[PDB]
């Protein structure tokens, strides 16, 4: 063309703010983690507590 | 016939206004064409502002 003809290198650009995070499948093991007697995986906060190894 | 005979060439005719079009089949990836984050074929507007390559 030959009207207001700009440069190559002086066409602006512009960055985003948002970022894409990637995917993690959070757990399958997660209904089944109780503190209970009847759950499959237990927990115990018995060292949560005083002191311990 | 021997009544009143009209030509072969001097018969009239009658061409229609209304025209028709060939089918097109819109688009199958339609419902698919988003711009938000949870879509399959993401759309960006960020080079329809200012300017850039």
């Amino acid at each position: 063309m030959a009207d207001f003809s700009l440069a190559t290198a002086s066409q602006r650009k512009e960055w985003s703010n948002k970022a894409h995070m990637e995917y993690v499948r959070r757990s399958r093991f997660a209904p089944y983690i109780r503190n209970t007697e009847n759950s499959i995986f237990q927990g115990y906060s018995d060292l949560e507590k005083r002191a311990g190894d």
